[PDB]
């Protein structure tokens, strides 16, 4: 299953796992936190940032990506 | 939220995916859980973390060296997971 996050970003309150091809998975997320009240959840695979492709991103580069300044922050997850 | 949780490998599907090695909390992640597979009947779920195996520590266990601990020979596979 997909399906496309908005965070109304303050901390965001989940975090993430992996980087280079696993990918990136958000292992916590903080209960009524930002993430959670998002529809983020626990082994969501992040595939892309604001329409960049972070499949294949470093664990760097997909926590610079998800704090970068931005007008609003869209996340595509892949679940189950 | 920690566990000691056997898994009774006997060479067919295992039915799980795990990642392994800012901000990181310990263990190696299991991202994917087959429903009805072996790996969730034996108790594990995804997000939990794997901290050893069989009494060996994992925390800081790449993928390849998580997968061959969970792979080599043994009597009785008993895993130490974390859970939130």
């Amino acid at each position: 299953s997909v399906e496309e996050i908005r965070l109304p970003r303050g901390p965001l309150g989940l975090s993430i796992v992996g980087g280079s091809e696993p990918g990136v998975f958000i292992s916590k997320v903080l209960p009524r936190g930002l993430a959670a009240r998002s529809g983020l959840r626990v082994g969501d695979r992040i595939l892309a940032v604001n329409g960049q492709d972070v499949r294949d991103a470093t664990h760097q580069e997909a926590v610079s990506a998800l704090l970068r300044p931005c007008l609003e922050l869209s996340l595509l997850v892949r679940r189950d």
